[PDB]
RNA sequence: AAAUUGAAGAGUUUGAUCAUGGCUCAGAUUGAACGCUGGCGGCAGGCCUAACACAUGCAAGUCGAACGGUAACAGGAAGAAG
C-alpha cells in the first residue's frame, strides 16, 4: 500500500559569484508494512520538489526484509559512516522504541516491536543507511536451514 | 506455574558538509529549602548545621514472703473523759 514518511528536511547552501544558494534535500523512506523498506534523498531548490524526488527515488529502490511476525529474528549490529545502530528483537508488546530517523524506519518496515539503540552520530541519513544495512544483514531460520544443510528443527533444538 | 518483558534522543563549531569533541536539555529521585496557591482523609516522616550552651519538669526502680524496726495512715487491745 506504499506508506510514506518524511524524516528530515535540511538546508545547505552552494556558494557562487554573486552570493549564496539555497537548496533543500529531504531524507524520506517508504515501506509495505510487510518486510519491504525503502529510503530516498532528494535534493531541489524548493521544498515539495525535492519531498517528490525524494518519494520517487525512495520508491525504486526499496529492499526487502525477513521479519518475524511483527519482530526480528536475533539482535543485529548495522553500521554506516559514523553510526553504530544496534537493535534487538522484542518481546511482545512495548512498541517500538527507538530515537527519530530510526523510529520511522522501522516503523514502515513493519516492525512492530523492537528495542534499538544508536551508538557514534546519530545523523539522520547514516542511521538510516545503518539501520537498512542491519536490517538487509538479518537471516532467517529457514534461510540458515538452507545454509547448514539440515532442517530448521535441529537447529532450534 | 510465577519470581520479571529489557536499551529513544535533541540543540549548539560551518557559506554548506561529514566526522571528532565538549557544553546544554528532555527523566527519575530527595530528611529538601524558597516563591505563589491551598478542601479533606489514610499511611509514613520531621536539627542534615554548633558533638554549641542549657532555665524548667519528668526519663530506674522494686521487694515486709531477707531484717531491725514504725515516722505516717488505718483498725485492734487496754486505760481514761463523757
Amino acid at each position: 500500500e506504499l506508506q510514506e514518511k518524511l524524516i528530515a528536511v535540511n538546508r545547505v547552501s552552494k556558494t557562487v559569484k554573486g552570493g549564496r544558494i539555497f537548496s533543500f534535500t529531504a531524507l524520506t523512506v517508504v515501506g509495505d508494512g510487510n518486510g519491504r523498506v525503502g529510503f530516498g534523498y532528494g535534493k531541489a531548490r524548493e521544498v515539495p520538489a525535492a519531498i517528490q524526488k525524494a518519494m520517487e527515488k525512495a520508491r525504486r529502490n526499496m529492499i526487502n526484509v525477513a521479519l518475524n511476525n511483527g519482530t526480528l529474528q536475533h539482535p543485529v549490529k548495522g553500521v554506516h559512516t559514523g553510526s553504530r545502530v544496534f537493535m534487538q528483537p522484542a518481546s511482545e508488546g512495548t512498541g517500538i522504541i527507538a530515537g527519530g530517523a530510526m523510529r520511522a524506519v522501522l516503523e514502515v518496515a513493519g516492525v512492530h516491536n523492537v528495542l534499538a539503540k544508536a551508538y557514534g552520530s546519530t545523523n539522520p541519513i547514516n542511521v538510516v543507511r545503518a539501520t537498512i544495512d542491519g536490517l538487509e544483514n538479518m537471516n532467517s531460520p529457514e534461510m540458515v536451514a538452507a545454509k547448514r544443510g539440515k532442517s530448521v528443527e535441529e537447529i532450534l533444538g
